[PDB]
């Protein structure tokens, strides 16, 4: 798998961003990972912590898994990297999000989120707490 040159637009909530991708506005949603809606408990830590790791961030990158590389409702799946660090695996290993959605065909970071959450889990953080 690749990484891509992409721009921030706008952090929305702890799993979605909007990014220019190929001079294309577009809403990507993280690969592998769920956070909690914004109204519900750590959405608000969640989305502030996609929100400051992508805004700080001097580069983002796009990385399509080898499967659909847009949702059902038109949204990007990509793995998304700020500054080389891969904001699906921070977000896992804060507690901020769990695993999930594993589909067959878009799963290459499957086992690295699983190890992070295991470690957020050990420590008991957040979601985890
Ligand atoms: C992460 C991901 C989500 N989705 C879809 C399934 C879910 O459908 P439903 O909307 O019918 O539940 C929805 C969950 O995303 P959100 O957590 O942003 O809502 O997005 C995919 O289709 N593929 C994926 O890789
Ligand atoms: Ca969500």
């Amino acid at each position: 798998l690749h990484k891509e040159p992409a721009t921030l637009i706008k952090a929305i909530d702890g799993d979605t961003v909007k990014l220019m991708y190929k001079g294309q506005p577009m809403t990507f949603r993280l690969l592998l990972v769920d956070t909690p809606e914004f109204n519900e408990k750590y959405g608000p830590e969640a989305s502030a912590f996609d929100k400051k790791m992508v805004e700080n961030a001097k580069k983002i990158e796009v990385e399509f898994d080898k499967g659909q590389r847009t949702d059902k409702y038109g949204r990007g799946l990509a793995y998304i990297y700020a500054d080389g660090k891969m904001v699906n695996e921070a977000l896992v290993r804060q507690g901020l999000a769990k695993v999930a959605y594993v589909y067959k065909g878009n799963n290459t970071h499957e086992q690295l989120l699983r190890k992070a959450e295991a470690q957020a889990k050990k420590e008991k953080l957040n979601i985890w707490s």
